[PDB]
């Protein structure tokens, strides 16, 4: 199946195609029916298997576009670095033109991301040291999130950020649909999934 | 997605119809799209979760009808008891008018089967010890086999047929599909998919 053969929205089937991207990969393709339906899914997936579209697409489709000013984010996506962060950030970009994603690091300080925050979001894009810091000032609003999505689980626990990453979630709506991916699934990783997801469905492409 | 968003014929959506059946159940949604392009998958699924229609709308999809007096089976479907043989070849003869389902068992006499075999079948619904029965008789032949279905496969471990699963695979061309069953994967089920499998996906609905 193509991607114009799942229901989509226009804006976002004409920025695919403004990209060559016709056919989704695996992960994609399983994942697709029920993340659209707004169901919570695991993806036990490697880099390269195409698993940020596979979450970029979901949050673009539910997220009608919104003008107002300082207006709190509805999707917010956890990474465990900068790097992964800005990669994500540009993706999801790409094919929710729709949106305006804010992406949130360390390694800087907090000035910049503070005025974008401030000015309003529709997706934020965040490590968790940085995303924890920003919502204990009050900068940062989770209130409002209608998906949250973990990435690279596993490498979040490894660089040590359960307990923000844990934060960061509980301060979510329960309401939240939750995509968590991750390509090991150590205990805390299922914990997670126990307490913060509703009868997620996993799909292992590995 | 309902079934009519989905690459089914004709004949198929409107046999759905007709039992009132519109909505996939996650299992089915996740498999469809990689099942209906040919792709091998690993189902953890209980019964009650429809993983039934996830395998037989591929098969029912997958084969054009025949007249061929005598033809040898293009699908395979393995089962643990004569019971959910019995109910595998009901529904999927409910979703494929087009094919012609022979359900093959044990305790019974050799007969009725035989002759139903040599008459011709599209797909074949067996439990394992009376298949290879016949495989070694000359009656079944599995040479044309494109898709093989493994439902259960811990169960049939349990019930010891693990030989018989094994040979009645080895007898089907390596070009086939795929696709296993099972709430449990015992490490034999694991080695079975690892050497008859192709890049399976694995969906888990448990």
């Amino acid at each position: 199946m193509e991607f114009k053969d799942f229901p989509l929205k226009p804006e976002i089937l004409e920025a695919l195609h403004g990209r060559g991207l016709t056919t989704p990969t695996p992960i994609q393709a399983a994942a697709l029916p029920l993340a659209l339906e707004g169901k919570d899914l695991i993806g036990q997936a490697r880099t390269g298997t195409g698993k940020t579209l596979a979450f970029a697409l979901p949050i673009a489709e539910r997220l009608a576009p919104s003008q107002e000013r300082g207006r709190k984010p509805r999707a917010l996506v956890l990474t465990p670095t900068r790097e992964l962060a800005l990669q994500v950030a540009s993706e999801l970009t790409a094919v929710a033109p729709h949106l305006k994603v804010v992406a949130v690091y360390g390694g800087t300080g907090y000035g910049k991301q503070k005025e974008a925050l401030l000015r309003g979001a529709d997706a934020v894009v965040a490590t968790p040291g940085r995303a924890l810091d920003y919502l204990r000032q009050g900068v940062l609003d989770l209130s409002r999130v209608e998906v949250a999505v973990l990435d690279e689980a596993d490498e979040m626990l490894s660089m040590g950020f359960e307990e923000e990453v844990e934060a960061l979630l509980s301060a979510t709506p329960p309401s939240r649909q939750t995509l968590l991916f991750s390509a090991t699934l150590p205990s805390w990783a299922k914990r997670l999934a126990e307490r913060y997801m509703k009868n997620p469905v996993l799909i292992n492409v590995i």
